[PDB]
């Protein structure tokens, strides 16, 4: 339709129109002072049936323009207020690429690195994605922050469920947990979040990188000793050992990363 209203909300239109017009300028001729970051929720991990967290094409990010000397704690304050989360209930954990060609979250100290500019912690990497953790929407709601992690002792390790009899991987979400704790004692929790009955034997395997899913033979040893080159956002996954496996077509995880790898 054609345009109508009164000089009052003409010239309030108008006004409103070139507020854009000078933004979209200004950004357009300091595009060089900013860089982009996207955000990835723990939501876009669940569903996932290849290696990673995601895939690099199917995820969706919340991206946001950060200027390049903009400190971290400057950013956590814009994000929390975005997202409607205190900061308390968030933690950043960078999607850092590692040397095999896998990308994990990696640790970030979110107090000691406040000062540090958006520009350094990235590596000059544009854009940048950051794993956004946040605190269930149930614990969250009875005014649960978000547990204490020593950047020192304790590990953010992701669990994986696979299910040979429907050919799937099941997401299991993560969990903080000290380098010095073993693998038998992960167990209770793997069989809770698998939605198993209580002391049910697993098989569990690390997914290293695509093609690479080495069995962890002894349970009664510390992570640090099953894990080789244990960091922040190691994947662990873990399935039945049941003999109903052994006539699917795909009875270990292993052979189903072997097989997602020669597609």
């Amino acid at each position: 339709l054609v345009p109508r209203g009164s000089p009052q909300q003409l010239v309030e239109r108008l006004q409103e129109e070139k507020r854009i017009e000078a933004q979209k300028r200004k950004e357009r001729q300091e595009a060089h002072l900013y860089m982009q970051v996207q955000i990835v929720a723990e939501d876009q991990f669940c569903g996932h049936q290849g290696n990673d967290m995601y895939d690099e094409e199917k995820v969706k990010y919340t991206v946001f323009k950060v200027l390049k000397n903009s400190s971290l704690a400057e950013f956590v304050q814009s994000l929390s207020q975005t997202m409607g989360f205190p900061q308390d209930q968030i933690r950043l954990w960078p999607m850092q690429a590692r040397s095999n060609g896998t990308k994990r979250p990696a640790m970030l100290d979110n107090e000691a690195d406040g000062n540090k500019t958006m520009i350094e912690l990235s590596d000059n990497e544009n854009p940048w994605t950051i794993f956004l953790e946040t605190v269930d929407p149930e614990l969250a709601a009875s005014g649960a922050t978000l547990p204490k992690f020593d950047k020192d002792h304790d590990v953010m390790l992701f669990l994986k469920m696979y299910d040979p009899k429907t050919r799937s991987l099941n997401y299991c979400g993560h969990i903080y947990t000290p380098i010095s704790c073993k693998i038998r004692d992960l167990l209770p929790v793997m069989c809770d979040r698998a939605g198993f009955i209580q002391d049910t034997s697993l098989i569990l395997y690390e997914e290293v990188k695509p093609n690479l899913t080495e069995r962890i033979q002894d349970y009664d040893v510390s992570l640090d000793k099953a894990l080789d080159e244990l960091m922040d956002g190691d994947i662990i996954v873990f399935q039945k050992d049941d003999p109903e496996n052994d006539n699917s077509e795909l009875p270990t995880a292993k052979e189903y990363f072997r097989d997602l790898y020669h597609r």
